[PDB]
């Protein structure tokens, strides 16, 4: 019952740090041999590091609007010692480029194994809008 | 190496009784607990086999035209003695009501775990198309 | 704890009647001061019965397709010993006139309180889709 | 007779406090456990006060513009002691950034309980326009 | 006090001689100097009774649909001992040519008199839909 | 014969306080109980002197175009010692935001009472155009 | 005041010669001389009866529908002993090609001149819809 | 045959009048019981000369731009020793505010009276395009 | 003045052959050199009788429909013994494939020349609808 | 055979006239009496010099832009000693207000005339384009 | 000026046995080498016979409706003893599918040369619509 | 074989002529009775230099964007001593006035003699694309 | 030289294959390893036969169409003893649904390769339009 | 197998070239023979370098905009001692002249031979997006 608190403090940890803009951060967190499905990627599953390492790069780099990101109904599966899976609907509002609020949605998953004692996301699959917010 | 064949065979089982439209087979290879993300969930989490039922007693049921499916490029990770992931593009090929043949692309994801000695799939999130054939 | 099972149950009851077109079992449930906001009122506040008494004898009546509810992650307040306040998210799955399966989406709240010992419903708010499958 | 005249009066008290930008003294009249219906949560069902302080300060922080608030027929039941609902439409009169006159209009419902012998709103369901005047 | 109850009787019987498709018992409640806004005269003020005598013979001597009318917060000015006035919003549900249920608004205001001690309705103002349901 | 004549005369005057603006004057003419149909209220019954009291303070304020209104066919019916109905068709002509021409038509009731020895309207209906000129 | 009488008259009898499909009716009242703006001419002056007579003779003729006319507001200018104008608001109410009602508006001038004894139409200008209704 | 020329003569010189923006000189020539059915009526019949000044006032003094008016194929009745009918068709040619040239077409009547030894216009019907020149 | 009395003669015979769908009459009064400008030639100058032959050959011999035709102020010049030129304008009324009545314009030269003691037409310009009632 | 190269020199002339501006010019070759059908007339068999004076005074006056006029294919009937038809093609090559080069086409036929031993044009009929070049 | 003559009968025989579907009679007026620029080759430069076989075996065969070609403004090269160009424009005339009427064009070119004391077509381009009249 | 090169060599001479904007050298290789098939005739068959002429003064003389011309697949018929075909492909690559690259296709027949022992162009047929770059 | 034939004789035996519906003949002349990005694996790189073997079972089964195929300027790479690579465009002409010509284009490449004395297919890449005609 | 990573290694280093605008280094990899189908020749199939010696001196030129090519699932066949083939998907990230990110795909074919002991490219077929990304 205490390890579904934890996968749920790692995951929240990680959202922090991509709305951040800490690639340093972010790469401490992710499997080397991470694999992702999103929007950006047109369909295709990409892997490794070097596709998102572009978006910390040149667009995260000037975040400056006021951002909030609400997580609704964590769903947590433990699976071993070391296994866990999570299922989360994402909520984040944010300000657009007239100065009106929006809000957009996300529903998605995340898959983690702990090698060496500390929690690696191995796994992740993005459903609605993209990581970065809706326009 | 030998234990991603096996994640793929099963996962190939799985696709196949429902495709065939057989309840009985597809309640023996999913956990009572599986939760999914579906397009005809309309964004929400569900949880347990009843929301899937209808569609093998009313849809499935029926199902008569010829069909053909094509799994691209999986990618496994094996995360525990017990505990697996695959990420996995599918191809479906179908003729329309006009008599006219028709392909439709869904990239897919599946958790997978190992109590009692027996695979069970925990977990299922679907992206683009649903899992029957766009219209 | 014990207190929010019985108005989940009392609720799902509610909602059979309806669907099953049971003017006589509806007309148990609720306080015959009901008031109601729902899409068929035009943004108009109704009260009473005879305004829904027209839909259990010229719509429901014809029901015979297929049909099945879900009620997703109902919150319960509970406000006195006889009080009681329930909102949640309604999925409804059903077959169209083309014989193609559909889902709609509901978001909804009750309002209950127990006089002579029974429970009975005083307001209803449906919003989204209305109480019956939307076209 | 004379409780619903309360009623009313704590309402517009509310209203008030959120045309006017006042975090405050909004945080004082809302029970910490409110849970709401409203468009900008995009058919979810939020909980807590922290989604709701985005807009106090972001958007409400600004507020210069003239407005004025009708609340037409308002219908109050009372279901105990400490126990009261209220339903109402609501009309507002704004100036848009052409300078032209606008009205739009919601109907909405709140639940009232008076722990500690002061009122608290522990659930509110807005239909139609956001809280905000619509464009 | 009484007087307002026999206004919203009157009337009533008024809508009920309309949609039955009564043109006697029509001609009793009305003044033979009778005049009207409504849809049907483009944007012109009609008199006497020979306009409206052509869908009492026309249209609504087919009525065979089911219908229901229902009277939302009449209220009356009583000016006199023998002159009163009521305003009100209608809603009307009735049944399509396609079998499905509808629903449309009017706002009314009627004009009441007591010549040789019996009510006559001297003018009318219909707005929104026209008298018959709308299409 | 001659009652006729007051009744159009006031009727003149109040359209002339309204369209210069003067709240002070307009306050004396209508009844404290006025009730009102008017476009501006979305289809709604409006009571009161308040919800007007916008339109002087903040549009009415700012009048400076060129206006000239003009009454066409009206009918009075005389209900009694102190009680008057006007039905009439107005013609509004009005310079628009590019300085060209424009014309606009309401069709428009209003009813009279004389408490005090002083005529005040107690209820007005509008139809067609907007009380302020179209756009 | 006893002319203006027997020019609406007159101006009736026409109407109904017309609706009635009478061409031998029709020539006796018009002038052989008669002109006409209308909109079946195409904005051109149209001069003597043939022009005319194809309507009566392949239109009028097959006239089999319901139909009803309304003369609004006829001023009358009389202009000598034998020289007589008139214009009018004409509502013609009509069944369509579905069965559903309509109605539809022309404005409309006639002069006359009483040659040998006898009232004679010398000149008509048709305005809105033609003479026959709309579609 | 020498009283048609005078007619046309009269017709000019009213229509100059107009075009140079003169209400003296056109008040003059129009019977002080003039009515009219044109465009800026919208559907009306208009009387008497103040909805007329309206544009002398604000529209025609501003007329600076060159325009020509061309009337072709007049027709003339005379129909006592004192009274007239004359239809036409106008072209107006006019610059638009691109600077390119325009042309419109009116189709009209006006009907004369010579009471006191001087011709006055006493109705006149304007078709296709308004009086003045169309955009 | 006689001349063109002739000419207009000599034109209305020609235009009832064409409708008549006789090409042996037609074929006398043409030049047998004859040049058009017609909207079925698509911009080109066609010469000859064998393009018109097509015409009278699959068209015209199925001529049921009732059609009427006027020729409005007709221009005749006459320059010299055996040569003149007219321009008119054509109204056609006729009836369409729903059994509506239509009417359609065009615009005509036509240029005559008197070899051998008899009138021959040499050239032909149409403009606007064509020969035939446009569709 | 040589006469048709004097109607070609004479036609050239004329055109040459008209794109110069050159009124004086233009009044000399033409007869006071000539008549036309051109786009400008709006369908209308315009007579005189003096509506297309305008243009001369108002439009050509301002020509600036370089042009080409192309004469193709004109043929002519020689139809007395001193009458004359010629029917042509002509291209015109102008400048927009882009700077881009545009090309149009109109189908044009003239009527000549010679009294007093000089030629005068009698008649034009235009078709396509208007006189000056198309936009 | 005579060998003018017989390049215009050639190219009149060669349109002859296409529209007639006769492709024994068409090889013998082609060179074998043939080539072509026609829409149906989708802008590419087709060479030898068997491309255009196809239309002669699958649509011209079944060619029943009637048809008319004329041939415009024929331009004849002459450049040899044996050698010869033609640029034409062609008017086709045809019924279509609803019956009525329609006219198409094309502008074309065709090369020639006579090798063993024969005319052969050696190249072609067709421009504007097909070789077939268009749809 | 060897009098193919020649032709090419001819044909590419010419193509840089007019793309550099030298009508003087554009005139020494061209017949002075060329004619041509070209998008700006607009279905014209135009003769002669002077049309031409235009886009050498008005046009290519402020021809300053960088350009490339490609003829691809050039087939050459050799038909006497003297006389030569060539049809070939055009792909033209320039910028647009956005700074972007763009393409565009043309296919192109040209016709040659060899008077006086020089090879002149007689003939020319564009198709798709005009001669100058499309937009 | 002789083998760039025999690519052109083998590339020609496939297509004749593909189109006759011969999977037995079709499996001889490809590699088992075959790859190829075509239309219908929508953007993926599918591999070996089975895709391609359900458009033989149940689309090519049913051809019955006539159909004709032209290769057109094909460029062959010889690149070893026993290695070669095609490049080409090809034109389909085939009849559709409605009787009418149809044609469309394809560019394509091929890969050959000659184990065990025989050629065969290892690659394919095609683009424009699908293999079989397109729709 | 190790022959599989210098393909790779050397498409890499072709395609880090033509992204950096390096002519001089893009001519070293290339076959003089090359030939290419690219959705800038329109459908045709280009030969030689100077067709692409645009583009490097044009556009390629003024690159400064930050990009990322990411080649995934290349697919390697290995068809001699000095021949090799490679198909891949090429996905580009860049950034719009709004500031935005974009990403495009294309699916891409090249064809190697090794002459002289270098690799050097023959063939290339490129499809979806062009070789630059797509706006």
């Amino acid at each position: 019952k205490a390890r579904k608190q934890e996968i749920i403090k790692t995951t929240e940890q990680l959202i922090e740090a991509v709305n951040n803009g800490d690639f340093e951060a972010y790469a401490k967190i992710c499997d080397p041999g991470l694999t992702s499905f999103e929007p950006e990627a047109l369909g295709n599953l990409v892997e490794g590091m070097d596709f998102h390492r572009f978006y910390f790069e040149n667009l995260l780099a000037k975040n400056s609007k006021p951002i909030h990101t609400t997580i609704l109904n964590p769903h947590v599966h433990v699976i071993g010692e070391d296994a866990a899976c999570i299922a989360y609907i994402r909520l984040t509002q944010y300000i657009d480029g007239q100065g009106r609020p929006r809000t957009s949605q996300s529903e998605e998953t995340r898959v983690w194994h702990r090698p060496d004692g500390k929690w690696q996301n191995v796994h992740f699959h993005c459903s609605g809008a993209p990581v970065a917010p809706l326009q």
